[PDB]
RNA sequence: GGUGCUAAGAUUAAUCAGGAUGUUUUUGUACUCGAAAGAAGCUACAAAGAUAAGGCUUCAUGCCGAAAUC
DNA sequence: GCTTCCTTATCCTGATTAATCTTAGCAC
DNA sequence: AAGGAAGC
């Protein structure tokens, strides 16, 4: 308490409050609000799912290509460039089954079958042929109206299948004799069936990669998931222990037997009777956790004996050696062969690895040579798997380092693990978060430290640290309603387990091979037994017996799509058959029930749903929501992160004020405290505004300095205060991220509307004419201009003669669709023809916008060019040209930059940023002032008038209007729409986006820099020229 | 009040292994025109190619590219 | 040139490590 | 949300 200043800190996701107060005069010293977007950083699923899909689509590749290597090897095709591409590789691969193929035709069946290799966890040729030749169809997810019904069918097979179809065409082509070695075979199955593991991931010797088990570094590790295991509490440097481990189950038992309470001389046990205990459990078979209280009470009365954990439904619990008991049932080894440490290490390769290639591996990489043979490994393999439940529980906080100091201990001094541990004995935010993966709390991390680091810089230490956490305070009546719940939840997994095991078995529980392969059977059957065993979306039945024997049939469908909500949560999870998720798609139950072939009604789902007290509140509301959800509209990940952001800066904070004996106060509030002192003390909070963070920040501060304040509050709601509060912003310098719409658009020449010669059009399609929203859009092209749709310019017959009769006699009514009304009557609309021929008509491509800025993705075949759209921007080079007294906005994107092909770096050349500076309208010699990025800050004064507006910048917008930039305000996320600015930049637009251009005759603008408190400092000397240094 | 060991309930994150699509190009068949040859490129199915722009070297269970670093 | 308007690709299967909150027992 | 052509 040398100092009197006090610091609050309103951490969040995409937000840190600032706010330092005098704790004696009550004075606001510092309000600041330092906004970081954690939409940047939540962008990694973003990456994470498009990485996956790379490699998939890359080895999907890849297959053929081995397959091309393999062809030219066993000298089957040697010239690949005659090859035809319009042959039928489903028939090649029923005729080479009985009869033989051309060595050409046999690479038209086996790269068909490499392509689409099925799922790993009657042929498929000849059951899609037969879907070919009867639906005209073999692809997807599409409906079949057999024996009267509608039905739904997927082109998914199972991999043993396709393997079993291809072994069988490629002996009976060796019946034929050619060049078909056994070799061909054993390699080519390899390629179809060949598969990485899950704990190897990418790469091979060669090719080094640290997302896979080949380091860069040159190590080779066993499991690539083994380094991602805790670190110790005590000892960062420890591995944690396994729980299965010796020495990890020896602790906990301890510390179980220290927290008891017995009829002794000193209330407590003694050390020569916790050896008996250890040594009693260890030596008998079964034991449970009442079983061990019986022993106790013979070394003395079991209902005597009190501090023990207790179970959610009140039983009491304790450790039991039940890793090591079971372990001893081992016939080819006996644990008691094996020390500690060669104990221990069992664990931590049972526990890190689940098959049978990883156990074998780590058991030769960890144990000396020939310490395991090959039966014991076996036996230990089929250990692994018939008690994975207990390997499956993780890792014990502590390193086994630690527990060997504490466990001697532990038998001595009777005291428990704590009491023992106090008896032994400027913050770089970079190493604090440097094994902390989930970017968007390091990123909210490293802002709260960076600016502590800050403020300590300009005002010496602080008195005291506040910093509002996401704790709760329940009362006893609430307490125990907690509880209430999380038993009744542990209570109905149960109740479905039991369920499940007396309509598969009959008995009281599942066997534990119907785990293999299916750890999620727990849960899809807490779902089975939820949804009253009936799926919700077909009305069929879910029997555990193709739940369990068959349970590709069905699949965890998330209700409100993820996409869009992001909840993760049980009550936004249905079990349901696979085909009617597919059939789903991107919709809601409202959405989707009643427009999908095979299904109930959305209807006969609000029947049900209400109908049934074994489903959930909130799941009752997920499944009826009538709205429109989508994902351009103005969650539970941001609750864990923030908790999660908030407590690392708090531990971080108080271990820092101790081994540097700076002794700062480091205190705490909770949300419910200063959301009602903001309603007692002055808290009017603006509208949409930053202004929030900064002031929660020092009622933070406030909430503190409490029990010793009216001037501080009169000062909180003054009228000058909204004013003085400053903003910082994290600025994003980074390139390469998503580039533009993953939309691939097609362009056509042709004339619409106020056209005189051709025009480079690009197309829109209508994806499905049956659906409200598929037929809304072709009401509003239909209205404005019918050429647009390419059908009536390029097929008239079928536009006036099929649509515009349908237009004309059926409902439209509630808006309902035509085309939909004429699909229940007479199927599919078809096209125009004769003999009642014709194919089926589902979608419809227009002509819809002139074609503008883009990225060429257009094949050497393509008849037309085939582009990208939406391309999203990098930075603004600012330039000043001394001849017109005006500046000019260069607009760089992300998709200017480029991997060069020589050297391989990632950069953007001299030559490529000159003829950029030409088409932008910068003239090659003009003065560079400044580079804008992301969330710069400028400064915008008129100099007619020395009027000035403090803008944030967005980016460089529209090409055709040179020098045009989209800004965004300073102290609020967006502008409302009409709100004035300086007199030369008019008002913005009724629609929020402020698109003005700065290439005007008197303006000046200035770019504005600020530290992480909101410190503005102007700049205009940047340099000579732009930074282009990669 | 903060914190530790344990256990469970709820919710998340990081990363790996795979499936089936969707978008678009070309080709073939069907549809429309033509006596055919073919034309048209609409509409449907199928195959083949591309699939963030783009790069790597070690030649393959090949590797990297939408995060972080400010 | 300036402002208004339209638009924007997904559903799953298997596995491992980690985190936060909460309730319980114990302790500093 | 923000890229960017449409619409005037
Ligand atoms: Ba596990
Ligand atoms: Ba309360
Ligand atoms: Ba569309
Ligand atoms: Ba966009
Ligand atoms: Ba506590
Ligand atoms: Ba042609
Ligand atoms: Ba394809
Ligand atoms: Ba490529
Ligand atoms: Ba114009
Ligand atoms: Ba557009
Ligand atoms: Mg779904």
């Amino acid at each position: 308490m040398g100092s009197d200043l006090v610091l609050g800190l309103d951490i969040g996701i995409g937000s840190v409050g600032v706010g330092i107060l005098n704790k004696v005069t009550g004075e606001i010293i510092h309000k600041n609000s330092r906004i970081f977007p954690a939409a940047q950083a939540e962008n990694n699923l973003v990456r994470r799912t498009n990485r996956q899909g790379r490699r998939l689509a890359r080895r999907k590749k890849h297959r053929r290509v081995r397959l091309n290597r393999l062809f030219e090897e066993s000298g089957l095709i040697t010239d690949f460039t005659k090859i035809s591409i319009n042959l039928n590789p489903y028939q090649l691969r029923v005729k080479g089954l009985t009869d033989e193929l051309s060595n050409e035709e046999l690479f038209i069946a086996l790269k068909n079958m490499v392509k689409h290799r099925g799922i790993s966890y009657k042929t498929p040729g000849q059951i899609q042929l037969e879907r070919y030749q009867t639906y005209g169809q073999l692809r997807g997810d599409f409906t079949v109206e057999k024996d009267g019904k509608k039905h739904r069918l997927i082109n998914v097979f199972p991999t043993s299948a396709y393997r079993s179809e291809a072994l069988r065409i490629l002996q009976t082509q060796q019946e034929f004799n050619p060049q078909i070695t056994d070799e061909f075979i054993n390699r080519y199955l390899e390629i179809l069936t060949g598969k990485r593991k899950y704990y190897h991931g990418p790469g091979n010797e060669k090719s080094r990669t640290d997302y896979g088990r080949y380091r860069t570094s040159g190590e080779t590790l066993d499991n690539i998931f083994g380094i991602l295991i805790g670190k110790c509490t005590f000892y960062p440097d420890e591995f944690r222990a396994a729980k299965a481990s010796y020495t990890a189950q020896e602790f906990n038992l301890l510390n179980d037997l220290n927290n008891l309470t017995v009829p002794t001389e000193t209330k407590k046990l003694s050390k020569e009777q916790k050896n008996q205990i250890i040594n009693y459990v260890k030596n008998e078979k079964a034991m449970g956790p009442a079983k061990l209280f019986k022993y106790i009470a013979k070394l003395l009365d079991v209902a005597d004996i009190k501090g023990y954990r207790i179970d959610k439904s009140g039983k009491a619990e304790i450790h039991t050696f039940e890793a090591y008991r079971k372990m001893k049932t081992l016939e080819t080894l006996d644990i008691e062969q094996m020390d500690r440490e060669t104990l221990d290490k069992l664990a931590y390769v049972l526990t890190l690895n689940t098959e049978r290639e990883g156990i074998q591996e780590a058991l030769e990489h960890e144990f000396a040579d020939g310490s395991f043979s090959q039966k014991q490994v076996d036996e230990l393999v089929q250990f692994r798997k018939a008690n994975s439940s207990i390997f499956g529980k993780g890792w014990h906080n502590f390193s086994v380092k630690l527990m060997m100091e504490l466990i001697p201990e532990l038998y001595e001094t009777s005291e428990e693990q704590m009491t023992i541990l106090t008896r032994l004995g400027y913050i770089d935010e970079k190493l604090l978060t440097e094994e902390i993966y989930n970017p968007v709390v390091a990123k909210s991390v490293r802002q709260a430290i960076k600016i502590v680091n800050a403020a300590i810089k300009e005002y010496g230490d602080f008195d005291n640290i506040v910093i509002e956490m996401a704790r709760e305070t329940n009362e006893d009546d609430e307490k125990k309603a907690i509880q209430k719940i999380q038993k009744a939840n542990k209570d109905e997994k149960d109740a479905a387990m039991l369920k499940a095991a007396n309509q598969y078995n009959g008995k009281a529980e599942l066997p534990h091979s119907v785990f293999h392969g299916h750890k999620q059977l727990a849960t899809k059957i807490r779902l089975w037994h939820q949804q009253g065993e009936r799926c919700l979306y077909t009305g069929k039945t879910i029997s555990i017996h193709d739940l369990i024997n068959n349970s590709n049939q069905f699949e965890v469908d998330a209700i409100l799509p993820l996409s869009i909500t992001f909840d993760d949560s049980l009550a936004n999870k249905v079990l349901v058959y696979a085909t009617a998720n597919q059939e789903k798609g991107q919709r809601t139950p409202y959405q989707a029930l009643d427009s999908m072939d095979d299904a109930w009604s959305f209807r006969e789902l609000k029947a049900f749903v209400r109908e049934s007290k074994t489903l959930s509140n909130k799941k009752k509301e997920y499944l009826l929501t009538e709205e429109d959800i989508s994902k351009f509209d103005v969650i539970e990940r941001n609750l864990v992160d923030t908790r999660y952001a908030s407590r690392v800066v708090l531990n971080a904070l108080q271990e820092h004020f101790r081994a540097h004996k700076i002794d700062t106060k480091v205190s705490v509030v909770r949300g419910q405290f200063t959301s009602q002192l903001r309603r007692h003390w002055g808290i009017e909070k603006t509208r949409d505004t930053y202004h929030h963070h900064a002031v929660d920040a020092l009622i933070i501060a406030a909430s503190s300095q409490l029990n010793l304040y009216q001037h501080f509050v009169d000062t909180l709601k003054s009228k000058e205060f909204e004013d003085s509060i400053l903003f910082s912003y994290q600025v994003d310098s980074k390139f390469n991220r998503k580039i533009s719409d993953a939309t691939i658009y097609a362009t056509r020449q042709a004339k619409v509307g106020k056209d005189k010669a051709d025009e480079t059009y690009v197309l829109g399609k209508i994806k499905d004419i049956y659906t409200q929203d598929g037929y809304d859009a072709f009401m509003k092209i239909y209205k404005k201009d019918k050429s647009k749709f390419l059908m009536y310019r390029h097929d008239p017959q079928t536009f006036e003669k099929v649509i515009e009769p349908i237009l004309e006699n059926y409902p439209n009514k509630v808006p309902c669709n035509p085309f939909l009304k004429y699909k229940e009557e007479h199927g599919y609309i078809r096209k125009y023809s004769k003999k009642g021929n014709g194919p089926e008509i589902k979608s419809l491509k227009y002509y819809d916008s002139k074609l503008g800025n883009h990225i060429d993705i257009t094949p050497k075949d393509s008849n037309n060019k085939v582009v990208l759209q939406s391309v999203s921007p990098w930075r603004a080079d600012v330039y000043f040209n001394k001849t017109t007294g005006k500046y000019e906005i260069l607009g760089l994107k992300y998709a200017d930059l480029q991997f060069e092909k020589g050297t391989g770096t990632y950069k953007i050349s001299q030559e490529k940023y000159n003829d950029i500076k030409k088409k932008e309208g910068v003239d090659s010699d003009s003065e560079f002032k400044f580079t804008l990025y992301k969330n710069d800050l400028l400064l915008v004064k008129d100099t007619e008038t020395k009027e000035q507006q403090l803008f944030r910048f967005l980016s460089r917008t529209m090409p055709k209007q040179k020098h045009y930039v989209e800004l965004k305000p300073y102290d609020k996320q967006k502008f409302e729409g009409g709100e004035a600015l300086i007199k030369v930049l008019g008002n913005v637009a009724n629609s929020g986006q402020c698109k003005k251009g700065l290439g005007k005759s008197n303006i000046s603008i200035y770019k504005v820099r600020t530290d992480v408190l909101g410190n503005q400092h102007i700049i205009k000397n940047e340099g000579d020229k732009p930074k282009l240094d990669f």
